[PDB]
């Protein structure tokens, strides 16, 4: 079926822009094809920081691709991490916060993900039930030689400085979440991959017919180019800063840079994105108008399109 | 107080007889002393294997630990671990069978300790209600390279050979039991140094005003005298075993094995002991009546003295 192949490797090449790494592919496109033949959707799983939803451009990199695997037939499960934060610089949460924080994240994510295909999960509601047996049956499948292998273990280990216990519950914990949700796939940071593995082994473990696909993201750069985007490096462009201030901060990025912004931020495809840099350097483009198309669409993402042309003038 | 100090003295070397080792008997001391003065009761203690209550006289060594303890002013709590077999040669127990093994240890235990200073507990009491969240707080008070240092688990580490991290919640576990218990001594095998030190740690690290003193019991000798006493060695003397037949079984013992037998398994005090070595050096005791003695003295205690009578007849 020539039609659906080439649909098929179109939507191949979309999931994997912009990741560091996707393990699990071919179950991925299995879900793509079924998606396509059925129109039955597969989980996806990503978990967020319970108490800091103070977001800049680089907090909505991994929402993007959450948002680009909604088209190819995704149910986006939204996992705020509630259980550990209400336990606990990390006081412990109280369940009113946690709830605030969780409203304070929908005010914003439903700009960028499809909320009819969105679920914003606590995983609160399966660890409190988990009980002292449960976390015993948890440890049990897993290693302590596989665990001190995390790269922060093994140099502290190597190092004779002082690991706690708990440190090896919370992947465990995490890879459980997998397990709870029933995950297909993942998406993290690219210092989480260990941890995505967890939940991908541990899916097995507790006997499910399958394991999470795991993609990781990196970091976005800040407006300078050389250091990740940061609140504290001055170099973030805020979702809710003004429409003008937001446009002009995303003017300030190199040619370079502009295109890193288009293959993580931007609604454009693959191929458009292709054409673009065809035109600047046909000269049918003009390079300043291409930037400026991008900081509409971001302008009109976060407000709408009226306020993003009052921006540019 | 010369007399007072005379009493002590004799109650600690009773309480360091036949033990390999005690870690803190300066609390020990303290609590002996506070109990002659006040009668105040300190908290002993000891766990026993839920699933096997078949007994030899080698189980018997640490419960008359506990009763020589018990003339001190210990109250005892014999800890039946049924929390850790009710999860799971080591398949899961249920409830009825943990009240039935508890029942069977009863049926002897109190012709060994004083029954009006001991209680039966169960930890699955509270350890049903640790809660995942609990173990996370169990967890976070201990490290990792401390656990690595149970023998073990070095050697299993260097060999580069599984370790389960559920293996590391058991110690914890029985650790977190002294702090529940608020126990003042912990008694166990001589292989169990490690796992008795945790609950001392434990409860310092929970916030409690004092910390479990330790005591390690070796195994007895069988009646051969070179390979501990086992049921499956067939060296073993059977507590339930006929009189005749287990008075005999005591009578096999070489001499030297009857004095060792007499430091772990006599009710005679030290001094009493002393005596029956040198009136069997001065020939006015002759041996074999000393190891009549002894036999007639574990007849009796698992029968009666009429019935202890009759055997050595």
């Amino acid at each position: 079926h020539h039609h659906m192949e080439q649909k098929i490797s179109v939507a191949l090449k979309e999931i994997k822009r912009g990741a560091n790494e996707i393990i699990g592919l071919e179950y991925i496109e299995k879900l793509v094809r079924k998606y396509y033949e059925t129109n039955e959707r597969f989980i996806v799983k990503a978990g967020f920081d319970p108490t800091a939803p103070d977001l800049h451009l680089g907090h909505t990199v991994l929402i993007q691709k959450l948002a680009l695997l909604q088209q190819y037939g995704a149910r986006v499960k939204f996992l705020i991490g509630d259980f550990t934060a209400m336990i606990g610089t990390r006081k412990p949460l109280n369940r009113e916060q946690v709830l605030e924080n969780a409203k304070t994240y929908e005010e914003q994510i439903y700009k960028i993900l499809d909320q009819k295909h969105t679920e914003v999960c606590f995983n609160s509601t399966w660890l409190d039930a988990l009980g002292a047996k449960g976390m015993i049956e948890l440890c049990a499948k897993f290693s302590v030689a596989r665990m001190l292998e995390r790269d922060d273990f093994a140099k502290r280990h190597k190092e004779n400085r002082p690991i706690s216990i708990v440190e090896f519950l919370y992947p465990l914990l995490q890879g459980y979440d997998s397990v709870a949700m029933g995950a297909d796939i993942e998406l993290g940071g690219n210092d989480q991959k260990f941890n995505l593995l967890v939940g991908r082994f541990l899916q097995r473990a507790y006997g499910l017919n399958k394991e999470q696909s795991i993609i990781t993201m990196p970091l976005l750069e800040g407006l300078d180019g050389v250091q990740k985007m940061s609140k504290s490096l001055g170099n973030y462009v805020g979702i809710t800063e003004e429409p003008n201030a937001m446009f002009g901060k995303i003017m300030s990025v190199s040619d370079d840079l502009m295109w890193r912004y288009y293959t993580l931020l931007s609604a454009k495809t693959l191929e458009e994105i292709e054409d673009l840099k065809h035109g600047i350097l046909n000269q049918t483009l003009h390079p300043k108008a291409v930037k400026e198309d991008l900081a509409g669409e971001i302008v009109a993402r976060y407000y709408d399109n009226d306020q993003a042309f009052k921006a540019k003038e």
